[PDB]
């Protein structure tokens, strides 16, 4: 359980983000345990923010291991009369967290929060808060790091050994690691305090039916009430238990684009706590995606959570110039590739009625790029575990977000191979057991010779696909990219169910031009959205196009990458290429519903 | 007055109010329909802190003429009731009115320096709002000046015309960016005894460190300070001692450039707690040296702005943590706050890191002949600036003085210091500054490039001379032998003084991938080239002692025909990528040592 913490007439909420000292690991650092003592001959970092950019250190940006953060911590004694909690709103990858020289937590998972409260025996009058942050990924983790596996992206001509040992990402994001999202203290009441809320939504006639379940710790007497935004009461019910269910006379639904929150206000004892809610309905129908029953079509992006230079650090002003720009776009909706966004961004696309495709840590489930999927004892990936837990504690941070309609289980894994159905069958069942409300769920699918195969079109609600018609295939040569999309197309438009693009680009160097198709042009960019727009236009299944990418973003470093990934509608620090152009005009004249009806 | 950094201390909550806000522009009715008093109707939502001149694709709202409100939810526990609440801005641009409910708190005047207020306790109820009202007009009594009727010299038009919208018209090149800038936070004390205001400095004479200490406190109550190494270990401490007094520091380590040294100085008054880092370091002017640590200094480094995308004048802690990394990458030591206070936590990371700072005022555009003239008396339409300058000089020294990193203050950029009546003005702010420092640092003014550059008025005030000029960009225009020339010919005058002097900004517009072997305005390498001419110049002078290019990076500006998408005079670009001059500085600077080069 994990609410988004919040100033309350209960709750402190204590702000612990700014600089902290920071200090590589040099392989002695738990041996001779650093966390018991003042960080010495360190440097300092901003909190929250990736370490590997903020300097000018190659051997900082490609750290291998461990580090460590610090700060002080000097509270007040008098909070020990209520509950206290440290929330790490994101640590990437895994978490060792010390008070004092005490382990109280370790988390694995990178971009997922996770609490622990400070037992008041260990609050001194002086105290230091220490976090050793992991960046080391393998076929253990998600997102998933090569073993004995080939760099496709970043071969070389002639192999070479490298200098230091490294991470291998099987992904083609770059690697950013630290304290990503900001650590905070809070309180609550002691005795009698709120853990959860879920609700869900039903609509009779202009009546939204409105159940509830607060789970919470302690006894106590739980009280739920439900506000328009200018502060009127619609509902009430006291003495309520856990679980319940009140009714919204002339409800205003949660609509993309056209947002509406209710405040839902609980008491439990002596704590409060208000959250945001948006009423609305998703189903999947035939071939239709059906938001408050009518048929959408997504307009959108894959995202990276990538500025400079803070990396995949919480950065509040880009959130909202980002989803400025996708207004200002014509866009609906995006995907959060490939992980959990943060808190911040995803409250504040359902305040902005952005439409989301959450999506969980699961890319690099692919050995084959000794089978994917095989058992651990003979090799397989290692991931399921951990795969299961991340679906559970994502669902359980963002099930209450109206701008949440469809969870993505994994992008880009071995789909195609055997074993892979096996793999993800348990996940799907657990998605759809553990979501309150249901909502479609999905894989993003590879691109693949065996297409046919793809173990999605067993378990999806949706078929998401990411396609290079025109890039990674037919180069240069859009004639041939259009007669292959639209064979393999018909395929997908064949099965009767809804699917869409959630990935397709071209790379683009913002300035380079030419008349004449040309790759890494911004010209050749618009004609290879126009000649998959040609055949995706004509497919009544497809319902929504989100591209690769929003924004050009950090990756690795190989032969195919120019300074990262490319594949931006807008460059790194937000400016148009020719094809974001290209997009708002196309995005203009078609309808956020009833363009396929 | 007293603005200690608000910190999380034993007696002290901190809670940022910094996420989401309500965001309403004014239409000429937000005061008389008191918006403050309910819930921002059919608002957007803006980030606070940041500029919201950027945040998003709408001219009229990058260009709004007069107020904005900006409104969050304010639930807290009644039990902080027990404790003294305060509301600290750490800086709202331009000026700010404060409503907590329908009740005004506070207003405050000056974009980039705090102002705080208690709430009173009867006024929280168990839902409240807090709606900051935020200015953005200048006119010739604001710090930045705003021009009234003086017409647009760097924006001017071939053949006049009249605007669509009454709009702002800035008497500085940067751009206008205003809003909830810095964080708002609330914090507690202790209601009946707590501390205000901490003033340190230090004695070095006799071979004996000591740190001078004065603690200002409300309430009755004993008082103890305990100094710190970095390690925790205790050096010098006293209990129930006075307001005043002194710590020998034995084995005391000197805060020096680029090889910084933080004791932590931990007070107690009462139940109150408060721990402030602060750096042992002198400076001094003697002859034409500037001594800091009685070593002869010479100054590397920029005027810098708070300038980054997309929050314009927004605290950006990342972007602060990799200018500072760059600045150190470059062979860097120093910068100037060109040209306003810059945050609390830059300074403070200053500080921690090593880099000196010029401390610089509001105060630009005080200056109206770029005939009324620019100090002529206020009643024949002389600038109306000198009453908030002091209490802008005040604030700043109040807030700065116990930075080992600041080492001057700067009192004014670009003022019209070549005219009648300057000295006048300028007098009586330069002996406040000097009354108000405890450190009694030197002061300086940053002079306009000017034909009369004798009569400036920093010659009878100054104890650094702190000088702009453009030889080759503004003058001498791709004839770099003509600005060689007349470089040599002004500065042999300023050397002739015999007190130090230096450049506070020289530089030429230059837009990254622009390219010419041979000498071009706008490309990279000229860029260099105009920086290799002066240096032939300064590089023979014994009096000149340090060398801040303008600018640090790129930055917005106002709009007009020489003002190629804001500043282009960076050394880096605005994402902070580096131009060939950028190369050119770090190998220059690579070879000249902080201590003893001149
Ligand atoms: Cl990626
Ligand atoms: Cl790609
Ligand atoms: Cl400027
Ligand atoms: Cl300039």
């Amino acid at each position: 359980a994990m609410l988004y913490p919040i100033l309350t007439q209960s709750r402190m909420l204590i702000d612990l983000s700014g600089t902290w000292r920071f200090k590589l690991d040099d392989g002695s650092g738990f041996e001779k345990k650093w966390y018991e003592k003042t960080l010495d001959d360190a440097q300092l970092m901003p909190v929250p923010s990736s370490y590997n950019d903020i300097k000018e250190s190659a051997d900082l940006r490609d750290h291998y291991g461990w580090v460590f953060y610090q700060r002080d911590l000097n509270i007040p004694a008098y909070l020990k009369t209520q509950r206290i909690v440290l929330r790490f709103a994101a640590v990437t990858h895994s978490a060792k967290v010390y008070v004092n020289g005490t382990l109280l937590c370790e988390h694995k998972g990178g971009f997922l929060p996770f609490e622990t409260e400070i037992p008041e025996n260990l609050i001194r009058d002086e105290n230091l808060l220490t976090v050793a942050v992991d960046n080391r990924i393998d076929h253990s983790t998600l997102p998933v790091g090569r073993e004995d596996e080939s760099n496709v992206l970043g071969g070389s001509f002639f192999p070479y050994t490298p200098t230091k040992k490294q991470n291998k990402p099987n992904f083609d994001f770059f690697n950013y690691c630290g304290i990503t999202r900001p650590v905070k203290l809070y309180t609550t009441p002691k005795d009698a305090y709120i853990s959860d809320i879920t609700l869900t939504s039903s609509l009779e006639n202009n009546t939204a039916r409105i159940n509830y379940k607060i789970d919470t710790k302690g006894s106590a007497h739980t009280a739920i009430g439900v506000y328009t935004k200018q502060g009127v009461c619609v509902a009430q019910t006291e003495n309520t238990g856990t679980e319940g269910s009140l009714t919204i006379e002339n409800a205003v639904l949660w609509e993309p684009l056209k947002p509406y929150l209710y405040e839902v206000k609980i008491s439990f004892g002596e704590d409060r706590y208000t959250l945001p809610y948006g009423i609305r309905s998703v189903a999947v129908k035939g071939n239709k995606f059906l938001i408050n029953n009518k048929p959408f079509y997504f307009k959108g992006y894959g995202k990276h959570e990538d500025t400079f230079p803070a990396g995949r650090g919480l950065n509040m002003p880009m959130n909202a110039k980002d989803i400025s720009l996708m207004k200002w776009q014509g866009a609906n909706s995006f995907r959060t590739s490939h992980y959990p966004y943060s808190e911040e961004m995803m409250r504040l696309c359902d305040e902005e009625g952005i439409v989301v495709i959450d999506e969980t840590t699961a890319v690099g489930v692919h050995l084959n790029f000794v089978n994917t999927f095989d058992p651990i004892e003979q090799g397989g990936i290692r991931t399921q575990s951990h795969h299961k837990e991340v679906i559970k504690d994502l669902i359980a941070r963002d099930k209450n977000h109206a701008c949440v309609v469809m969870w993505s289980i994994a992008n880009e894994a071995d789909t195609g191979s055997k074993g892979a159905y096996e793999y993800f069958k348990p996940l799907f069942d657990l998605a759809r057991e553990l979501d309150p409300q249901k909502r479609p769920c999905t894989l993003v699918s590879l691109q693949m010779v065996n297409y046919k195969e793809d173990c999605t079109i067993k378990l999806s609600d949706v078929f998401c696909l990411n396609r290079y018609y025109g890039w990674y295939t037919c180069g240069a040569d859009l004639q041939a990219a259009e007669k292959m999309c639209r064979e393999e197309l018909e395929f997908w438009n064949s099965l009767g169910k809804p699917f869409m693009y959630t990935e397709y680009g071209a790379d683009t160097v913002m300035g380079l031009h030419d008349t004449t198709d040309s790759m890494f042009t911004e010209e050749y960019q618009v004609e290879y959205y126009k000649t998959n727009h040609k055949v995706t236009d004509t497919l009544d299944c497809f319902i929504g196009e989100q591209v690769w990418n929003f924004a050009d973003f950090a990756t690795s470093q190989g032969l195919i990458r120019v300074q990262g990934n490319k594949k931006g509608l807008f460059t790194r620090d937000r400016k148009p290429k020719l094809a974001a152009h290209y997009f708002k005009e196309r995005w203009s004249k078609i309808p956020d519903f009833g363009y396929k009806k």
